[PDB]
């Protein structure tokens, strides 16, 4: 997260960090055993960790659990970051509690100019890089496709929706890809693309999860 701010310690209790030996990757919580994060951070084998908030000390609050499923969206399409979302199950259910909760899936969705939260443990640098310790915050609002795809001519679908800032300065960056963007208590969007981080006129992309609340359901059920 770029121009954002350190999360007040387990404030952000869906938020997960998907490890392979080291961080690579967000996601959210949405049951006690499924995890949707972003179909390009797919890999073979991932330990999901809770309750996290500096991920390079063990403060207390963490359980670790391996993916038992990782389910990429099928039409994924790798060029275009086209249904970019994926669900993980854990291997096992993990204890919820205060640091350790569920988010709720979108209703609907929702409105530009609404007011989301974005966190992640992403490079912190418009230029370079940066990996942080302590989980990031940013409180940006959802923009309107029109001044999206403006930003992107040809690239967006229906299922992208623009999140941040057209002055640019703060925005979301590698590392916090599959993680949460959530709006009045509900994940409206998952980090998927960006051509850079926190440029002028370039705020980053995200999975419009509204589209998928069937598929999520549907996939949960059928395993
Ligand atoms: O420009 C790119 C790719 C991004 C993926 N890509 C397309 C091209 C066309 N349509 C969809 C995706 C081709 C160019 N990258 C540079 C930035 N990196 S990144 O710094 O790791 C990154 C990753 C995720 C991000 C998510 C957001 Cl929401 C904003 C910036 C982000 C930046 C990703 C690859
Ligand atoms: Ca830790």
């Amino acid at each position: 997260i770029v121009g954002g701010y350190t999360c007040q310690e387990n404030s952000v209790p869906y938020q997960v960090s998907l490890n392979s030996g080291y961080h690579f990757c967000g996601g959210s919580l949405i049951n006690d055993q499924w995890v949707v994060s972003a179909a390009h951070c797919y890999k073979s084998r991932i330990q999901v960790r809770l309750g996290e908030h500096n991920i390079n000390v063990l403060e207390g609050n963490e359980q670790f659990v391996n993916a038992a499923k990782i389910i990429k969206h099928p039409n994924f399409d790798r060029e275009t970051y086209n249904n970019d979302i994926m669900l993980i199950k854990l291997s096992s259910p993990v204890k919820l509690n205060a640091r350790v909760a569920t988010v709720a899936l979108p209703s609907s969705c929702a409105p530009a100019g609404t007011q989301c939260l974005i966190s992640g443990w992403g490079n912190t640098l418009s230029s370079g890089v940066n990996e942080p310790d302590l989980l990031q915050c940013l409180d940006a609002p959802l923009l309107p496709q029109a001044d999206c795809e403006a930003s992107y001519p040809g690239k967006i679908t229906d299922n992208m929706v623009c999140v941040g800032f057209l002055e640019g300065g703060k925005d979301s960056c590698q590392g916090d890809s599959g993680g949460p963007v959530v709006c009045n208590g509900e994940l409206q969007g998952i980090v998927s693309w960006g051509y850079g981080c926190a440029l002028p006129d370039n705020p980053g992309v995200y999975t419009k999860v509204c589209n998928y609340v069937d598929w999520i359901q549907d996939t949960i059920a059928a395993n």
